[PDB]
């Protein structure tokens, strides 16, 4: 089986969304991974409605975490996700590197390169990528970033390319 080929027991796809698009993209990435690995062991999880302590201050051995995250320059629920990661990083009550037992992680960022070019472009996905590594999760693939101001056809090939690249790194 292909899941065992990537030394994983299952794949968790976390996302956050305000306008709904990242949720659709997460569903599409999930369906692509189900087909490629011919597995049903792929979960999609909305970061706003799960207990973050259950997934990011402790981790099921050999799980892959994919994190799909838009960035918002305004206050949003994504701020809470990032704050929760940092709190776990600094909290003496939690041992260091609690996610070292995972297979690993990879982050795919979505953002608006036309209005937020520069420091703000996919800045929260950048932060999430930095913080997951500090929690001890092995970075399986380098951070991906998608400019959603491209034509929608280009947005989908960008995320499908990233998904296929992740699966090759995961081998
Ligand atoms: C109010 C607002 C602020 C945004 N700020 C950023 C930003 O700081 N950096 C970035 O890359 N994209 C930014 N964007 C673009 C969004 O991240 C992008 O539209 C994303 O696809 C939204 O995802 P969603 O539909 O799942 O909520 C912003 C969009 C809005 C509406
Ligand atoms: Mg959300
Ligand atoms: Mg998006
Ligand atoms: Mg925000
Ligand atoms: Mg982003
Ligand atoms: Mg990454």
């Amino acid at each position: 089986r292909k899941l065992t080929d990537i030394s994983a027991c299952s794949i968790n796809i976390f996302y956050s969304t305000l306008g709904g698009s990242t949720q659709k993209f997460a569903e599409h990435v999930a369906d692509r991974i189900r087909s490629s690995l011919q597995t049903e062991l792929v979960e999609i999880l909305n970061l706003d409605y799960i207990d973050l302590d259950e997934y990011f201050s402790k981790g099921n051995s050999n799980t892959v975490y994919l994190v799909l995250l838009p960035s918002y320059a305004i206050e949003s629920s994504i701020d809470y996700f990032l704050s929760a990661l940092q709190t776990t990083i600094d909290d003496f009550r939690i041992v260091a590197r609690p996610l070292e037992k995972l297979r690993g992680f990879a982050v795919l960022g979505f953002g608006d390169f036309e209005q937020y070019a520069g420091d703000l472009f996919c800045y929260q996905a950048i932060a999430a990528d930095q913080r997951l590594a500090k929690l001890g999760a092995q970075r399986i693939a380098p951070l991906g970033v998608v400019n959603v101001k491209l034509e929608k056809a280009q947005v989908y090939e960008a995320m499908e390319a990233w998904t296929d690249l992740f699966l090759q790194y995961a081998k």
